[PDB]
């Protein structure tokens, strides 16, 4: 009966050693859990991560038809290690940030570093020494559709990356810093060396009894290095607002219990909270308290 697995796990176990960590996984275990990530503003999103939140000093594809999510996501990942004393940089090449968004989202623009490069190799060095100073947490590209190489501007991309990602994967990980790209092309590359790629799409169109608050977004880890991929995840998106934590709250507060759906009337343990998602959306809103407590007691019955 052991002989079996007991080989698989020596087998197993120096398939690491030669190539790394999670080169073998169960796609069932809990395993690790290190002291390094960046909440995501997405506390479905993060138990989905697995480690919740974005491993930091690997580099993270977040790809999806536009206009569903991907930069909303990567401004809280901002504003989350910004909260927390490092530093990000957001090397533009798309031209199309909207501070007074990233503003609400949390993120201080201020005390902000915007690249515009000019071709798509400036960009990735301007990217790579600037990694290298070892003081940026997190670095998000703004499209790596949008990086043309030089001859173009006067097949080399994906070179433009493999080259660049190479020399760079390397620093990340003495630096420490997580970094961030944004698809819809260079593939292969990035498809690669990602350690994690999150596929972001949109469901639905959310309807508010008028025309609409938002937009619920699903995100599929289709490649997980640093634990078990191919879970998933879904959240709302507030028309500049953003990722409603509350909301997330409310799903993953019934999906594991500690709400309950007496009929359309969202209740924590014998209180109610409102009666339809966007009331008891509302109430968590405006109450922080009892709010903390459901993310606090959901944080505490996963990891
Ligand atoms: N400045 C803004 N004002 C209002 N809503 C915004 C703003 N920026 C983004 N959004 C919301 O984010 C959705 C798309 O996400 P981002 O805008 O994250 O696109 P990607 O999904 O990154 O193209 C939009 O449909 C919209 O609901």
């Amino acid at each position: 009966a052991p002989d079996r697995e007991k080989a698989l796990e020596l087998a197993m176990a120096q398939i690491d050693k030669n190539f790394g960590k999670g080169s073998v996984m169960r796609l069932g275990e809990e395993v690790r859990q290190p002291i390094s990530v960046i909440p995501t503003g997405s506390i479905s999103l993060d138990v989905a991560l697995g480690i919740g939140g974005l491993p930091r000093g690997r580099v993270i594809e977040i790809y999806g038809p536009e206009s569903s999510g991907k930069t909303t996501v990567a401004l809280h990942a901002v504003a989350n290690a910004q909260a927390a004393g490092g530093i990000a940089a957001f090397i533009d090449a798309e031209h199309a940030l909207d501070p007074e968004y990233a503003k609400k989202l949390g993120v201080d623009t201020d005390s902000l570093l915007v690249s515009q490069p000019d071709t798509g190799e400036q960009a990735l060095e301007i990217a790579d020494m600037l990694v290298r100073s070892g003081a940026l947490d997190i670095i998000v590209i703004d499209s790596v559709a949008a990086l043309v190489p030089r001859a173009e501007i006067e097949g080399l991309q994906a070179r433009l990356m493999s080259q660049a990602l190479r020399k760079m994967t390397g620093a990340l990980n003495n630096s420490g810093t997580t970094a961030i790209f944004i698809n819809q092309t260079g593939g292969k590359a990035l498809k690669f060396y990602a350690s994690v790629r999150l596929d972001v799409r949109r469901i639905e169109t959310l309807k508010d009894g008028t025309d609409a608050v938002g937009n619920r977004t699903r995100v599929k880890v289709v490649k997980n290095k640093v634990s078990p991929p191919f879970k998933q995840a879904e959240f709302d998106i507030l028309y500049g607002q953003g990722i409603s934590r509350e909301g997330s709250l409310i799903d993953m507060g019934v999906e594991h219990g500690f709400i309950r759906k007496s009929g359309s009337w969202f209740t924590y343990e014998g209180e109610q909270l409102g009666q339809g998602k966007e009331n008891a959306r509302k109430f968590l809103l405006e109450n922080t308290d009892v709010a903390n407590e459901i993310e606090k007691k959901i944080k505490e019955k996963l990891g």
